[PDB]
């Protein structure tokens, strides 16, 4: 997996394909990419984009660190999952959000995906909720400092 830098506009089709299918393109046009040093990360196998993940600084009220960032659009695509492409993107955010003084990494992880943020290190805090049109959702950070 090669890990290289993308802009927003660069995961929207796979946003709308395996996050958000059933929406139109615009539901996956998250208006977080908009938000100040938003950036994103895309993971390339075999010449294709097969990959993604989008961070922004956002302070959840409910999580102790002074600077936060918040993981949107975290994807992998069917026949590339299982080769660490997802944990090589959030090991190379890491990199970037500890260089820029980040204390914590959080999502609201869908609770399918649960497991996965597990081996990354993350806790789960607080209860499953619900996120319309897209299931069962549960906060759950990393602390990296
Ligand atoms: C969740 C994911 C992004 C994972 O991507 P990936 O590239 O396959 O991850 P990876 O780095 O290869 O997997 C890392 C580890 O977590 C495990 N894992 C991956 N997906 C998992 C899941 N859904 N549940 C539990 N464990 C998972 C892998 O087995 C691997 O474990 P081992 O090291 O023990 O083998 C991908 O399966 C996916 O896109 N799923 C559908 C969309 C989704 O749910 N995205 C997350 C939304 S959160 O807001």
């Amino acid at each position: 997996i090669e890990v290289k830098p993308i802009n927003a506009e660069d995961t929207y089709e796979l946003r709308h394909r395996i996050l958000r299918p059933n929406q139109p393109i615009e539901a996956c046009m998250f208006e977080s990419d908009l938000l100040r040093g938003a950036f994103h990360l895309g993971g390339y196998y075999g010449g294709k984009l097969i990959s993604i993940a989008s961070f922004h600084q956002a302070e959840h009220s409910e999580l102790q660190g002074q600077k936060q960032y918040q993981l949107r659009g975290m994807a992998t695509l069917e026949g590339y999952r299982e080769q660490k492409a997802g944990s090589s993107l959030i090991k190379h955010a890491e990199e970037i959000l500890r260089k820029r003084g980040a204390d914590l990494l959080w999502c609201n992880a869908r609770t399918s995906a649960s497991g996965y943020y597990k081996k990354l290190g993350f806790s789960e805090q607080g209860e499953v909720f619900d996120t319309p049109p897209v299931g069962p959702h549960i906060l759950m950070y990393k602390r990296i400092t």
